[PDB]
C-alpha cells in the first residue's frame, strides 16, 4: 500500500506554498482561502484527506507553487518556478531517491498557456517535453506509481472570454492533451513495472460544464472575486491574482464555477477530488498508515 502523496503542480494544486513565501500577502486571504488559489481547500488536499482523515497533511508533500509551469524561456517572468525545480526539491530532500510507496502526481501546464505566450507551437512542444523529462527522471530515481492529469478546456476560463482568446486557449488545451496522452501511452509501454494512472480532466470538466446545474453551479462565466488587469499586467496568472480587489469580492459564491479569472471555486475542487478518488479506487490503489 502507498503511504503518501507527492504532488507537482501549479496554482491548481498549491496548498499554501506561495502564500508562505509571500508573507501571506498573495493570494490575499480573504478573499482567497488561507493562501490557496480558491475559496476552499484544493482538490489534492481533499483527496489526501479522503485517505487519511485524521492527519492528512503528514501524508501530503505538496511541492506545487502558484505560477509554476514548464520552463519556456519566453515566459521567464511569467513562470514563478519550474516543474523541474519542484522535482529536484523533492529529490534533494530524499537523498535523490523517489520512494516506491508514494503516489507521485503531476498536474502542470495551465500556467504556461494562460500566460498567453506569443509562440504557440514552441510552447506546446516545450511543455510536453518538460513533463516527459520529469516523468523519466522520477522513473529513473525509483518511482513506482505516477498519476498524470491533463488540462481542462482553458477556453472556458473567464480570462479567455474577457480577453477574446477562447480559440487560442482551447487550441492549447486540446493540443496539449493530445500530446500528453501520447506521452503517457509511451511510458505505459516502456515501463510496465510502473503503475501508470491518468485523469482526463478535459473530459471530466466538459461533462461538469454540460451538467453544471446538476453539479451545483449557477454561474459558469462570472467570477466570485473581482480583478482589474491590462495587457502588460494580464500576462500571468500571478499578476491576475495580485490585481484582485478584495473589497469587491462577492459574499455569496456557493454557485460560481470560477473564483477568479482562471481558478475554480471550492466546490469544483471538491468534485475534482471525488472523481479522482473514484478513478483511483477503480484502479485498486490502496493507502495505509
Amino acid at each position: 500500500p502507498l503511504n503518501n502523496i507527492v504532488v507537482f503542480g501549479d496554482s491548481l494544486s498549491d496548498n499554501g506554498n506561495l502564500y508562505e513565501y509571500m508573507k501571506h500577502q498573495l493570494p490575499q486571504s480573504p478573499p482567497y482561502f488561507e493562501g490557496r488559489f480558491s475559496n476552499g481547500p484544493v482538490w489534492i488536499e481533499r483527496l489526501a484527506a479522503s485517505y487519511f482523515p485524521n492527519d492528512p497533511n503528514s501524508h501530503l508533500l505538496d511541492y506545487a507553487f502558484g505560477g509554476a509551469g514548464v520552463s519556456v524561456d519566453e515566459e521567464d517572468d511569467e513562470v514563478f518556478f519550474t516543474l523541474r525545480r519542484e522535482v529536484n526539491s523533492y529529490l534533494l530532500a530524499h537523498q535523490d531517491k523517489a520512494s516506491p510507496d508514494s503516489l507521485f502526481v503531476i498536474w502542470i501546464g495551465a500556467n504556461n498557456y494562460l500566460g498567453m505566450p506569443v509562440e504557440v507551437e514552441e510552447t506546446l512542444k516545450n511543455v510536453n517535453r518538460g513533463i516527459a523529462d520529469s516523468i523519466q527522471r522520477l522513473v529513473d530515481k525509483g518511482a513506482k506509481h505516477i498519476l498524470v492529469l491533463n488540462l481542462p478546456d482553458l477556453g472556458r476560463t473567464p480570462a479567455a472570454l474577457e480577453f477574446g482568446s477562447v480559440e487560442e486557449m482551447t487550441y492549447f488545451s486540446a493540443q496539449h492533451n493530445n500530446a500528453l496522452s501520447n506521452t503517457v501511452d509511451y511510458f505505459k509501454k516502456t515501463y510496465p513495472e510502473v503503475e501508470w494512472l491518468f485523469f482526463d480532466t478535459g473530459s471530466h470538466f466538459d461533462h461538469v460544464i454540460e451538467h453544471a446545474s446538476e453539479y451545483g453551479f449557477t454561474n459558469i462565466t462570472g467570477t466570485c472575486s473581482f480583478s482589474i488587469v491590462d495587457e502588460i499586467t494580464k500576462n500571468s496568472v500571478l499578476k491576475m491574482v495580485a490585481s484582485v480587489k478584495p473589497e469587491l469580492t462577492e459574499s455569496a459564491c456557493d454557485g460560481y464555477l470560477f473564483f477568479d479569472l482562471v481558478h475554480p471555486t471550492a466546490l469544483a475542487h471538491k468534485i475534482m477530488a471525488e472523481k479522482a478518488r473514484l478513478m483511483l479506487d477503480e484502479a485498486g490503489v490502496e493507502f495505509a498508515e
